[PDB]
């Protein structure tokens, strides 16, 4: 589990969105596994607006932040899970690292801010949904 809190937005994995998220919906995209809801309180996270390909992510199943090198956002084939059939997920970046069921939502960050959140795992790989192109997260 996990979310990004920027401005008056909460960014979560679409597959983990709550009823309150859906009832206060700003934007959702199943192809990216992302959903953004509105919040009453202002958040403290800042979104990275950069071209970093190295950063650090939080892995809840290890209680640890790991440094990783990750691929550029791309259209990657993801196997069927209990949340989606086997399909192409867009704006996904892969790295070598631990990601098991429950790690979705952990933040990937660089020196500039938040880059994305854990969205896929298994096989010693971890995939992150990028958020750096969602410029509107920085404004009202
Ligand atoms: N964004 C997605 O399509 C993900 C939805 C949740 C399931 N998923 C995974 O990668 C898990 C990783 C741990 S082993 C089981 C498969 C894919
Ligand atoms: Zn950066």
């Amino acid at each position: 589990s996990g979310a990004i809190y920027v401005g008056n937005y909460r960014v979560v994995n679409r597959h983990l969105a709550t009823h309150n998220d859906w009832a206060n919906l700003v934007w959702e995209d199943s192809s990216r596994d992302l959903l953004v809801s509105s919040t009453t309180a202002q958040g403290c996270d800042t979104i990275a607006r950069c071209d970093c390909q190295t950063g650090v992510y939080y892995c809840s199943s290890r209680r640890k932040h790991y440094p990783v090198s990750f691929s550029k956002p791309s259209l990657i084939f993801v196997e069927a899970s209990e949340y989606y059939p086997a399909r192409y997920q867009s704006h996904l970046m892969l790295a070598v690292g631990h990601s098991e069921p429950g790690d979705c939502g952990g933040i990937l960050r660089c020196q500039h801010g938040v880059v994305g959140i854990v969205s896929t795992g298994g096989n010693g790989l971890v995939g992150f949904a990028d958020v750096r192109d969602l410029l509107w997260l920085d404004e009202e």
